[PDB]
């Protein structure tokens, strides 16, 4: 991905409702990278009323934030990139990925994320992305589907 286009696809075990919940409404409460404090797992994570991904930073609530331009219910989320591992550099502006949750009636949901702007824009752009995405974002998706599995049929 990212060189041509970057796409995220996960399979949710309990409908688009839980996919959206676990992706937006619950940012820092699952089991991935989002469990570390002031990294991506402080008592906040995502702001529903304003539309941005950020946590309460220890220095004074001044965290890099995910640029939500569209919060379209449990369906689609168009957000610009922020930062994951807290050990990486990102512009906190462009990137932009359209999160498309494709609902499966049997309480299943395949999300297909179209991401194309910042990372695609060449070696160094994608290189600064890889600086801390590699052990975060893909891993987020794992624990993401895993806690969703809990909400669905793990228990």
């Amino acid at each position: 991905n990212y060189d041509p286009f970057v796409r995220h696809s996960v399979t949710v075990k309990a409908d688009r409702k839980t996919a959206f919940k676990t992706f937006l409404e619950g940012f820092p409460e699952w089991w991935p990278n989002n469990f570390r404090t002031t990294k991506v797992g402080a008592p906040l994570g995502v702001d529903k009323k304003g539309g941005r991904w950020y946590e309460i930073d220890e220095q004074g609530e001044e965290h890099t934030f995910g640029l939500i331009r569209k919060v379209d219910e449990p369906d689609t989320l168009v957000i610009g990139w922020r930062l994951n591992g807290f050990g990486r550099i990102d512009p906190d502006n462009s990137s932009e990925f359209t999160v498309t949750f494709v609902a499966d009636g049997q309480k299943k949901t395949r999300v297909d994320v179209e991401h194309t702007h910042f990372d695609r824009m060449g070696t160094k752009h994608a290189k600064r992305v890889r600086n801390g995405m590699d052990k975060g974002w893909p891993t987020i998706l794992q624990s993401f589907q895993d806690k969703i599995d809990e909400e669905g049929a793990k228990k």
